[PDB]
């Protein structure tokens, strides 16, 4: 059990292919998602040939121990696959087609810059070693390539599942490595951000704007401090699904302008209070009466201007 | 070791069972639940048929290794059972009786529409794969098929535990695979849902509405924004229970709503002292009687809608 | 290696004993408790019987693989035990003594109606399924069942280990199945209970109470309402150590019960402002000096009612 | 393999050593801690006495399965030890010299009385159990007990690391069992308690005493009332990273304490408004200057009491 | 298979060579890391020396059984890496190059008092035990240390992965350990700190000091009351991230002084109300008009002798 000689000097092509049957557990703070699939592989292997006249049967059966199989490995798991081998055929030319059935955990970053309304890429690396006696490289059965129909990631809409068929060869500690690139393409169900989080948290900010319509200081308090404290309430839960960012996300953005909303609010209260007190309500129901228009104009467009940098 | 070879070109039948003997760790959020079962399986291998009476014995025991098994694999786990073979048996024809107890880690998706008042059929798909010699095809043998009396589901009410004797025969890359679908039908047990979120949330509701009975704005201030916040503690907690799902659930429905009567309530606060600082609480007190009627009522038909459209 | 023949048509008898060496993680969500302890198996296997004279020695030691053990299981565990053998020893009769040391997790159903003066019988069912050749019961060997001193299991005080000594005989998927069952009584430490949920709830309770002697209706609302807040507060925090019931709990009869003397109290303080408002402060006065009594009389004899259906 | 036979009718004394590599993950909770340690166990073995003219080496390596090797095993423990046989060397006279690298979850009792400046003393208990051909006894080599500089426990000082060197030798199920107690003696780092929980706890209990200078009721309902909230924040906070005790801590006193200092602040407060609304404001200023020395004067006796009882 | 015999009495170098792969779950609370590498080993066993002309080949290919490996062990793990040999290449002179993929999690202590503007070195410790027939000692191979580009550790940034060239040898337990380090150099990317905690606590204190141009004491109550709650909120949810540690961490520092600012404006509040009842509000005003400058200025202040002690 060494790997086949080559004929000339041409390297060992091993053709791959990726089933998914199961996509489960995106962690979005872990930036890693769990896969239940199929891993083909097809290579040519001389010293395994037969007559099928002579022994009878147009194809063998062999155990995994009893053959050369290539040492194939995913690059961005947390631990080597779980694998179990489910068949290994030899043809008569020597043409090995095996197949294994695996489960891993996957490392694949994901880009929060447009969340909830994201897309993502994930990414699955399969990578080869090449051996003293020959260089293997890795290649692409398209036909061995797909998913069932019930594959379901919670949370997420599986738009494909296709391979970059050009590996990537280089060199890692004085040998070759050939790297294929699964792509499986997905992108995010924003609809329950919309009833959870992003109404909810609107609601609270419009409920503190009715202190504009009021001249009650102790009430207005109540009103911008405590809805203050219900979008603390929603910074901290958003911020709990979330990873840490060296960037802004659009909820993020939202999330941290409000503040400013509501410390402006503060602000004009405040004023409002101190004039009534100085006697001169003349020039506080004048700045009330602006602040009705201004919160809510200055407030739709900041947000159009954010929606407009982030998509 | 190797399939049994047919008489004629019919393909081989594998009589299944599936006996549970526990069910646990229903998760709501992951989708997933536990099982511990009785996996029987039953097939005839000629190779090892005998006569009783010159052997001495009725039936014959094997060491798994000892003999061809197939390779029947679930279709919806995270991972591959863990299986300890209990017994394998074989009859003078050749008819072989396996049985396993595994564990396993099931994918099972939750509709979630009508939670918590909400019904759901997990499944368990048996699977086997065809090989070149021979087409192996899935049955049910109904006599081995159950689930003992001490089978709980925390928070669940078991229903029936049956199998769809009608295998789905596919091809998947260029062999055939026998599918069978085993149905565990549950019952949500709602029971604990109205002491615990239901009633709390209608009666922090019900204790907005004492505003409509208070001229006192900043004690209804007080009032609304308070019930508020305690209203978002309990959405909180509804969604921390629960998978982000891409439509509305019958108790998400009721939260939102809830939500627009708080906003309603704090305009009608708003509006309330407004007028009564315009000198004119005759057009507030009108405001107010109304809604003392308006707000129960209006409750009482949305919620007759929602409930209507959900079940 | 097959099960030891019979004399007569008899069953093999294997007796039994559990010695526990460590009790951990009640976990009362999941209703699962893990289990270290010592599995002691006795049963006769003839083949085995030896001379001590000839050949010197009067006990023999076996390596599991070199003789015949009974498969015994345990029914309600998640996943089979982790077992090491310590040691099987052979007596000149064929008298078979063997000894593991083993670590599950069980799955206990528990009974929260009394909670947090809740008693609890943990089980741990041992099973064995018997061969065609032969039979298997199972029996108790009362001297081998047992645990030690250091057993703790945190926040439990420990009651009993004892064995039903009769078996429970069954046939399940035509073979005979020998149960038993090893019972952990156990009482709940509720010590910790009054404390840090009990007194801290009936304080907040006490503290809306004395908007009984006050006619700040904006101080009254306050009160009240916050209290309120402090109240569901403890609610989540106990439904968070519970899991949910199909029945009403004693803690949860209690907090749900809190939230209609919440909501009378609300009630209250909304007619004393009323009247003090539609100039009738003598009315008032009646009901608030009744409530002083009312509230606590009737808070006592509630919970002497609800005391006495509990216990 | 089976055990060395006795020169005379002596037991076999396994000389064993301990040393700590790593030292993580001490739950409170939980009552447990994680360790990564070398265990080295000797013992002679005149069976494997060799020439090492004859041999050529003066040493000889061995395999474990190759040799008998004393069943050692931890009391103490969740699972059997993840072990990793680092060497197995025996001198001419067959003298054993075993070293491997194991780790494990310990289950040690903690006691809370004091916390958080309480010191523990973690236990690590090895144990043998004699077999029939000869009895095993436990010892301790001192050369071979030990930790290196670079062991850290999180929140722990580490005080000593000894061994108890006369083992408890007992009778368990009609065998002997030689126990030996490795103490690790810890100590709390209270440091982090004080600006976290305590100096923020006592910020809210003294604002709430500011109560005592206002004799604005609403004021001074908000004030007590919402400085009560955040020290249920807090006892909530401390019962989250302690397990339930059927004792009282240092903590949980002064915790408990706190709440009875907030009802009678809520008494004060409650009586001052009353006699203010009764026309007697000379009667409340009296209760309320009284207050002022009481509260602080009460509270400084009343901690020296508890701090007196529990150290 | 025993370690090679010296040529004169030289210890045995074994080369060394570590490259990351992945680099995860960096866990603040518990100190750990999690890595996924490339170990590289190389050695010189003259036993396994070749003729190349001879025997035809320039390369023999071992199975790890087939020859002897140095037993290199990580100090600084929970348990023992999950290894998976890659490659084991002998040439002529019998120089091993052996080649495995691992996986393990690292303890390495972080130092939190810069948090969240900290730094970090974390170590891998590579460790080899010597034997009785020689010393082995480690060295590091320049060539076979490094990490790929894709190499992301979530909210940090790598800087470099560099080894200690010179071993640490010292004797342990009568025998050579020979150590070498592996630091990971990482800083922290306190981005996400700034919107998400840091700007929401400065701007709930900045809110707290609008009572300072304000007259109204059951409103300036309410303010500097709320704002505490909500920084209580974020005080709670910094030490949730953070481990325990026996020193203050720059955060911590500002989020116990703010404590003491929100402190002396409650004191500001109540001395403000006491003067205004006492009839004397000049006294008040004055106090009042320097707590504007006061505060500010003492909070930039206090915040520049922080920045400077910390950094
Ligand atoms: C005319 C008043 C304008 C006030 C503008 C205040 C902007 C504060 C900028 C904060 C930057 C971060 C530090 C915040 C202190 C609160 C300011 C209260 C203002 C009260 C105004 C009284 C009416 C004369
Ligand atoms: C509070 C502020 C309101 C937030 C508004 C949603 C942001 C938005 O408009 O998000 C936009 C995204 C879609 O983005 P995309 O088409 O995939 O980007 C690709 C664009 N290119 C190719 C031009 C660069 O979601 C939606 O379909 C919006 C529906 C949700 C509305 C929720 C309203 C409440
Ligand atoms: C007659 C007044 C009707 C007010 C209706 C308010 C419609 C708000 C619609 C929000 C849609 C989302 C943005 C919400 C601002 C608060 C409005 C306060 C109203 C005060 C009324 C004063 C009495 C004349
Ligand atoms: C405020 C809203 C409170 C929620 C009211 C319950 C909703 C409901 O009426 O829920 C209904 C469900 C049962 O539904 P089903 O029989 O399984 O549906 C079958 C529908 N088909 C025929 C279309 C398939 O629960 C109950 O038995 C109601 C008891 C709970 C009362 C809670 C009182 C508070
Ligand atoms: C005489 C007054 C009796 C009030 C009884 C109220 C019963 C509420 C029943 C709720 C059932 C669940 C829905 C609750 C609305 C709040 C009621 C406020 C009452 C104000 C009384 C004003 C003084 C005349
Ligand atoms: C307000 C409600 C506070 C709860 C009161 C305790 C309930 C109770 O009465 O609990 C009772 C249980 C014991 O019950 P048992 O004897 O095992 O029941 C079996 C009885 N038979 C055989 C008659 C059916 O514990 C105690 O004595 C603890 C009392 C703690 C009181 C703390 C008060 C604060
Ligand atoms: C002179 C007033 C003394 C008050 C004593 C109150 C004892 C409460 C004991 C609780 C035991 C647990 C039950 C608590 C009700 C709140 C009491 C409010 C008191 C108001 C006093 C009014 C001024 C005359
Ligand atoms: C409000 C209550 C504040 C708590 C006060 C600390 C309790 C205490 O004084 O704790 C004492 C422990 C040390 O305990 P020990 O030396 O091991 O006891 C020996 C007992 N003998 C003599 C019986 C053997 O910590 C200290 O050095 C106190 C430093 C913390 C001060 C926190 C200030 C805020
Ligand atoms: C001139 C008033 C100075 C007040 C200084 C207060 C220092 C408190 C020191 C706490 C140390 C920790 C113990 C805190 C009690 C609250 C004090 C309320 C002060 C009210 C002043 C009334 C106006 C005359
Ligand atoms: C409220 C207080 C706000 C915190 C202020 C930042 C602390 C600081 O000044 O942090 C400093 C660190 C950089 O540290 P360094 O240069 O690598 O240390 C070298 C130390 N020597 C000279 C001793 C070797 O971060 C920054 O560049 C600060 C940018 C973040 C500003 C966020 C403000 C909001
Ligand atoms: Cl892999
Ligand atoms: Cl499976
Ligand atoms: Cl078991
Ligand atoms: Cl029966
Ligand atoms: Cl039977
Ligand atoms: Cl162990
Ligand atoms: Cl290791
Ligand atoms: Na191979
Ligand atoms: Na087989
Ligand atoms: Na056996
Ligand atoms: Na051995
Ligand atoms: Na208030
Ligand atoms: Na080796």
């Amino acid at each position: 059990v060494s790997p086949p000689p080559p004929i000339a000097d041409e390297p060992l092509t091993v053709n791959t292919g990726i089933y998914l049957i199961e996509c489960y557990s995106l962690d979005d703070k872990a930036e890693t998602f769990k896969v239940n699939a199929f891993l083909s592989l097809s290579w040519k292997d001389r010293r395994l040939a037969f007559d099928p006249v002579r022994s009878g049967v147009r194809v063998k059966t062999y155990e995994p121990e009893a053959i050369w199989i290539p040492e194939i490995r995913f690059v961005n798991v947390e631990n080597a696959r779980d694998a179990d081998v489910v068949d290994i055929s030899v043809s008569p030319d020597g043409t090995v087609q095996y197949l294994e059935r695996f489960s891993a955990r996957v490392l694949s970053p994901l880009d929060f810059r447009r969340y909830p309304f994201d897309s993502q890429t994930l990414h699955i690396y399969l990578i080869v070693r090449s051996v003293d006696t020959r260089n293997i490289v890795l290649a692409v059965d398209l036909e061995k390539v797909g998913k069932n129909d019930d594959v379901f990631l919670t949370g997420w809409d599986i738009e494909s599942f296709t391979a970059v068929v050009k590996p990537a060869n280089f060199a890692l500690e004085d040998r070759l490595e050939s790297k294929l690139d699964y792509q499986l393409r997905i992108s995010r169900q924003y609809f329950s951000y919309i009833p959870n989080i992003i109404l909810p948290m609107l609601f609270i900010l419009f409920i503190s704007w009715t202190a504009f319509w009021s001249t009650s200081y102790e009430a207005n308090v109540t009103l911008v401090v405590s809805t203050l404290i219900a979008h603390i309430a929603f910074n901290i839960l958003v911020e709990t699904n979330l990873p840490k960012t060296p960037y802004m996300t659009y909820t993020g953005a939202i999330i941290f302008m409000i503040y400013l909303f509501y410390f402006v609010a503060v602000i004009e209260v405040t004023v409002q209070h101190y004039l009534k007190v100085e006697s001169q309500p003349a020039r506080a129901a004048s700045i009330t009466r602006a602040s009705r228009i201004a919160f809510p104009v200055v407030f739709l467009l900041a947000n159009i201007i954010l929606a407009f940098l982030f998509f």
